[PDB]
């Protein structure tokens, strides 16, 4: 019924092929382009008005067509928006962890301020960046 996948608003990795193949080609004679996003709209709700239905047949297809699940990232999905910015903005949290609390603008106070009054621990001087990207590590490995 809910099962628990990958997916999620785009996702696609490499069963997400193997099953694609499967599906155009493996059904009561002819399946249909539609069926594809059959399962596209209720994986993620619907973004595939067969648009890439194509491309995964091919493209996507032939990714997986040449390697196993250890290529590019088949393994995992879903990434953020600031992959650098959390790594370099992590080292600043850490480091300014305490008690702290209050996720979000929590930040862009420190780093507003983090930046504007020393320059040198990274060199650059951010205009108006969100903290979600933070918050997106702090998240993601700094747990609650």
């Amino acid at each position: 019924g809910i099962h628990m996948g990958k997916i999620k608003r785009r996702a696609i990795t490499e069963h997400e092929k193997r099953a694609l193949r499967h599906y155009f080609f493996q059904l009561q004679n002819r399946s249909g382009q539609q069926d594809l996003i059959e399962w596209f709209r209720e994986k993620f709700g619907k973004d595939i008005s067969q648009p890439s239905v194509s491309q995964i047949l091919s493209s996507k297809y032939s990714y997986l067509d040449n390697t196993v699940e250890k290529p590019w990232d088949v393994k995992r999905n879903r990434p953020p928006k600031y992959p650098l910015l959390e790594a370099a903005l992590f080292e600043w949290q850490v480091q300014q962890g305490d008690d702290a609390t209050l996720s979000g603008e929590t930040i862009k106070r420190a780093a507003a301020i983090l930046w504007h009054k020393i320059p040198e621990y990274q060199d650059q001087p951010v205009p108006n960046f969100s903290n979600g990207w933070l918050e997106g590590f702090r998240k993601r490995h700094i747990l609650h």
